[PDB]
């Protein structure tokens, strides 16, 4: 019942995790948009499938996006960051099951006056990064990945990869880039359920 | 008398240190601390060396249902132990009292004893750091469930100043005393009964 | 179309990339407007294969100062503000970046004119850090730039471009930079003023 | 003239350094005033011949004392502010560095008079650390000061001299001070009430 023992070991286990060719740090294959706490969010899905600890493990995201200035400006690709919790320090994560990474889209996110629709027409790129130590090793790894706009599923959950047995926790990794709709994710932007209410 | 040495040695014996790392209290307690009600928890290091850039984190596990009726198998809730003005930075040698203020932020702000003795929830505890004279980043773990938090209680001094020293008594390390001074209500509650005023 | 595939590896070739050693930084210093604010900027890349994992950058201006209780202090360094605060002081180092510092009413250069910077005297130190992939040994890359050094209205050329299905970059227009003849030549606190 | 060159190398050599050795804390600290702030001060330095990489710096108040719960603290660890929250803690040490804590409204030192620090007790723990430069290892160098240790009214002797194309470190000057009359010698806190 407990997830973590006395002496730091996990009470889990996992599942379909597939031939060694893995045993990494993965994202998942798609990015979700969807409400959770009350707010429009940019999600993503990370997992270590390896068998140690990661340690000192915390997160990183950046839009790409070509852009022009004010002043004419030619800017190739500038990179946007995207906050996943470096303000507070939740973008430091503890992971042994596969952990869902949370983008809040307030007013200081890029993607705060985009709507399903616009996403359908945007043209930018979203890179996740996902950096740590990995247990008896003296090497951090740095793991990285990206998000098309077209890979970024609006009104979609992903679908639990954590099961409570007796007394013991199981991961089913054959469930990590499943997701599904949810058809009661509003359409319109962050900033238009910002003034709707 | 002082502690520490201008050459950056430590003037401090240990005795009753058991037989053959890094180590945390057994129990976890509650109790009022400055005027407010703190969650804490000790550290220890049985090791000979100073530990570098050491550091501590903590968070609350359990599963729950979003706003939007969403399952979350073990959400992690972010437990503060100074992150905001780097005191989640600690100096190691003997003993430490981690730290939690329970303020309106806190995930435990509205839990009383009684919340306590029936709730079921798990607090994981982390410490990070680079054992001296080595290029490995070592983290330790443990957890506390609910019924392993003591409410009510003040952990044991271990640490004693000699004639030209202090001695560390780990055989006090885990060994917390009873308070009834303490206050059976939550920090809303403590917090309501002065707002008042 | 992508800068990086889904298995994490760039899309991205470099050419006239030259026969060298690690990171590299921009041989000059620049000062131009960037969307409404007056910025000091220096470029900075990674000509080594591999990828810098938790990199990020500093910077500080170096002089000699008499304190206000007449203390004299050789070479204060003074911190120049590249996004510490936000945490945008940490790149993801690939193509060239341009590391920019927004003179606003807490930098040092918040009163420096391109006629001061022509008679000024001053170091400014820019330094990168990070771990080369694969490496438990975090390098430390420096440079400096003095007054002299800083092009005044001036902005870097563009060194990646949009190939058919990946990206180049041409490492031989990464220390050239080309004219803005419309840069303001007063100050930071002028322009803050002049409104 | 310049202390770092543009390939990162440092134009200084030290001299009067004895046996090329670690990193070292000035035997004394000292209160003055800096800039209109009565602050602590401290010299750091680094003797060995490489750079010290991701450098930042530390410090701790040790003190017993008693919760109004009546709770008796052993050595609690009240954390005097170098610079955290603008990260100026992290520091570049080429030439022996003075860490400042301003004395404010939140400093544990805030009520402290000269007069006071001769009846102290306590003890401040300073830190340093950081990774030797072409090595996978984190070092950490510690030292302290006892209430009898620290110099009121003193400051620092410069170490860091200009030549006539590079600069000398003259460690032979790292510990010295020299008195300064007109400091203050009422408590941070009397200073501030008294405007």
């Amino acid at each position: 019942s407990r997830f973590v023992k006395k002496d730091g070991h996990c009470n889990v286990q996992f599942i379909n995790v597939g031939e060694k060719r893995n045993e990494t740090l993965v994202f998942s294959h798609n990015a979700v948009i969807a409400m959770r706490d009350g707010k429009l969010c940019l999600m993503w899905r990370v997992g270590n499938l390896r068998k140690s600890h990661l340690v000192e493990a915390h997160v990183r995201a950046q839009l790409l996006k070509s852009r022009i200035t004010s002043e004419g400006e030619y800017i190739p690709l500038d990179q946007i960051d995207i906050n996943v919790g470096f303000d507070s320090g939740i973008d430091r994560i503890f992971l042994v099951s596969p952990i869902t990474i949370v983008h809040e889209i307030d007013e200081d996110s890029p993607l705060y006056d985009l709507s399903k629709q616009d996403i359908d027409n945007a043209d930018f790129e979203i890179v996740v990064i996902l950096e740590g130590m990995v247990e008896a090793t003296a090497m951090t790894t740095q793991c990285r990945s990206s998000y098309l706009a077209n890979e970024i599923l609006w009104g979609h959950r992903y679908e639990p990869v954590l099961f409570e047995e007796k007394h013991y926790y199981k991961v089913d990794y054959s469930r990590f880039h499943k997701t599904y709709e949810v058809p009661n994710t509003p359409l319109c932007s962050a900033r238009d359920l910002a003034e709707k209410k």
